[PDB]
């Protein structure tokens, strides 16, 4: 024999063939396996690229991450539960890691594994589609090494392109005549661009807050938040002003809900993505809003319409990377006849069960909680390892709690390993004056 | 029963509509037509949106067109032989119409025409596939006012998507630590960003000239071009320098071959664009640099392998326009059996024959004299109207000295129109001072 396509090479990816090497490290059988990824290495988001809009084949640059990017959460809320930091380190660091320094941990995993065997990089996916008759997927790639396009026929399909990669961009009015730049957040690279000059930041993500951060940290003039969705409330520092929504804009200014308006030199529209699969047709493709529990999916992996089709880490993360371990596992198991499905319709009942829960859902407490709850449901019907997800539970609140107290030192603050027990100590340099974005200046005392 | 793709709404796109219209109004029974146009509108590159990288539906962002851009060659050359700017705009206008200007030229042609109703708008064409057992082609596509995906069999397909809009984009040592802006010039959209700001300026096509001409007209400190290719020979404004290739960069400067130096705000790749069409697998797919005569298209428009799949407009353009209505009049007359194909085997020597007379070129003369020859020999076979290409050549060279002369005066002089005889009057504003963009403020007094 059986053939298993895997599309995508980030973590998701990565995940997905470190289950059946895991599987077959412990003297399994597992079928033949072909990854296929765009870039010419892996990482997905975190394969850091100065380029936007198109790759230099011509496809749409995937990773929506900039430089002077630190961990989003503690890192103890991702750490692996096979693979530790005071594994892959060797010695206790602090809880917010820049993005060169979580990408080196991911690699270390993954290296050690052994599967960049499996990959085929610098190949990008045209088109996935299912013979009735053969019941198998026939997966159509372009090659962009020999630039040749070629079809290979699978029995099952692993989907791990992502979601967090092709922007929602609304549009406001007057924007034709705006004289500034306007970007969305997956076009955003380097603050330095907006050094001493205004930005408006449009909509309420968690990038909304961070990008806002950075271009505070490498010295913009001002920065203005605004968004329609309920505001969050924070501490701002002095030069940072929240509007109500953003009306209009003309050549130089922008005209907001209340009746005011202010000169702003760059817009940056942090809006959201769009989950968009151009290789599938309507008969295999998720169509989904970004939340918790999107439909048609049966333990949030196996698409019910085609139960040969698997989709990884496709709901919003509060929790990552353990959730996509977690996924992989499964739907591993599910290949391989570990786990056997039910009927459509008790599939459809119980993925009906998790929405109606889903729709509950009120606090920040409550998401995280839920899933935690859905990641455990997971990890109990796999041989992989559970790990304490109440106790992440409660750093992930912690953090949030920090948040709120001042959005500037939340990334100074400490948190303790679940795998380890360790406390993770102070960084040498606070958050504010950390401005070398290397591996290197983190891993060492000045 | 016969069924005709077409795929984009561009100038090409408008072109072959227009050319099975122009049948039907003479008499004849057309086939079914629809056409696919992935934007909201249509016009293609003319088209102009503030939006860069990936569009409202996640779609790669089409036009490559920014603001304050004006014809790069004279109205005249790109004239329509069948609609004149005469008919549109019911007087005479200036030679290099702003954007909008032509864009509204365009328009008009097909609005008059009546071919909107053929057209599905915000249709993503997603593949396209010959079917052996049918000889038909299933062609399918992503409408994103419906979110839906569907198929539809066409026995023809016409492809017109265009080949300036997939970017070209080379890497230069440093560019992950380099402080400033770097963007390819098919994200190049408003000068004034630039202003009182240091561009670099990669490579050598023709929008290098005029990306470089639109930043130093709106405001620029200092602009550098830097390329590999032949010197260009124009006599650039005291704030603009020429330098040898560019080889790295690091976090303020840009380094030269030559051992140079120089701070950069932001870099401009102006380094071209690639045949660029996912929709499509190697058995129907065109694969070539830009040039004036690609291989594997007979008469430049019918792709050899399957007779049944045709290209317009995916030539290097000297000629735009009325180049693609000469292809989109002879695919139109070869689907509807007016015009018979020969054998597989002479379609080939043909091409080559083509192709051997292409090596052959050397001067800028010879290269826009090829295609005005190619365009001849296709108007020749269809009822496309006749009109004068030994004149158009000549208004091309004419230009051509108007740009030798002075390469910021050249959008000031005035051409013979070589459909009506209208000499084109001189313009209320010289292009320097002429900062307003508009159609409005271009028709005025
Ligand atoms: C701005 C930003 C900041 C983030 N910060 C954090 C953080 O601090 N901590 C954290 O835990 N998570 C963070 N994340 C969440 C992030 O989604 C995960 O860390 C993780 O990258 C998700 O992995 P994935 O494999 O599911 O998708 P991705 O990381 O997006 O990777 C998908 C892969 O699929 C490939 N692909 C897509 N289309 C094709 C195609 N057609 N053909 C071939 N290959 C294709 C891509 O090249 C890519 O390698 C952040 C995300 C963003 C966008
Ligand atoms: C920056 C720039 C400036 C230029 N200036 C001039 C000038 O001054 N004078 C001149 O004569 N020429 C100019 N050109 C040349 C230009 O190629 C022509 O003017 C003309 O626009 C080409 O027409 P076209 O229809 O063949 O391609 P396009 O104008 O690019 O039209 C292609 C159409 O196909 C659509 N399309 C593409 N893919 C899909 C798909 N997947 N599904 C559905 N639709 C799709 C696009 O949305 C678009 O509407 C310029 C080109 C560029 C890039
Ligand atoms: C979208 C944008 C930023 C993010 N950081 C962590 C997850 C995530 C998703
Ligand atoms: C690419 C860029 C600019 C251009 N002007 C005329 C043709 C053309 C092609």
């Amino acid at each position: 024999a059986t053939r298993i396509a895997i599309l995508g090479a980030g973590p998701s990816g990565m995940a997905q063939l470190r289950a059946f090497q895991s599987a077959q490290e412990k003297g399994a059988e597992i079928p033949e396996l072909v990854c296929f990824e765009k870039q010419a290495d892996w990482g997905g988001q975190w394969n850091y690229t100065w380029r936007t809009g198109l790759d230099e084949n011509g496809e749409p640059v995937h990773s929506s991450m900039y430089r002077y990017l630190w961990s989003n959460g503690p890192k103890e809320c991702l750490e692996f539960a096979d693979y530790t930091f005071d594994e892959h380190f060797g010695k206790p660091i602090a809880s917010y890691p820049p993005r060169e320094v979580l990408w080196d941990y991911i690699k270390g995993r993954v290296e050690k594994a052994g599967v960049r065997k499996y990959i085929r990089f610098n190949t990008a996916v045209r088109h996935v589609e299912f013979n009735e008759d053969s019941q198998t997927f026939t997966v159509t790639v372009q090659d962009h090494t020999t630039d040749t396009i070629y079809s290979e026929e699978f029995d099952y399909v692993v989907c791990c392109t992502g979601h967090f990669s092709t922007p929602y961009v609304p549009e406001f009015e007057g924007f034709e005549k705006f004289g500034g730049r306007i970007l969305h957040a997956h076009d955003f690279r380097d603050a330095l661009e907006f050094k001493d000059k205004t930005v408006l930041l449009v909509g309420s993500s968690s990038s909304a807050e961070d990008i806002g951060s950075q271009c505070y940290k490498y010295g913009a003039k001002k920065l203005i938040s605004c968004y329609r969705t309920a505001p969050m409330g924070y501490k701002w520092p002095e030069n940072w002003d929240e509007r109500p929504n953003l009306v209009r804009v003309d050549t130089e200014n922008a005209y907001f809900a209340d009746g005011s308006s202010e000169k702003v030199d760059a817009i940056i529209l942090c809006t959201g993505y769009i989950h968009h699969f151009p290789f599938l047709n309507d008969d295999l493709r998720l169509v989904t809003n970004n939340r918790l529990w999107p439909l048609n999916l049966y333990k949030g992996v196996v698409w019910e319409d085609n139960p040969k089709f698997f989709y990884i880490g496709m709901q919003d993360q509060w929790y990552s990377f353990n959730m996509f371990d977690a996924q992989a596992w499964y739907a591993r198991d599910v290949i391989m006849g570990r786990l056997p499905l039910p009927s459509k319709e008790e599939m459809k009942a119980d993925s009906m069960a998790w929405r109606e829960k889903e729709l509950t859902l009120v606090t920040a407490e409550e998401m995280y909680t839920y899933q935690g709850d859905y990641i455990q449901n997971l990890i109990d019907m796999t041989d992989y390892p559970s790990f304490d997800i109440p106790a992440t539970n409660k750093t992930f609140l912690e953090w949030k709690h920090h948040k709120k107290e001042n959005i500037m030192t939340f990334r100074d603050h400490s948190y303790r390993s679940l795998m380890t027990g360790t406390m993770a100590p102070k960084h040498h340099t606070p958050w504010i004056d950390a401005l070398d974005d290397s591996l290197e200046a983190y891993l060492s005392d000045k």
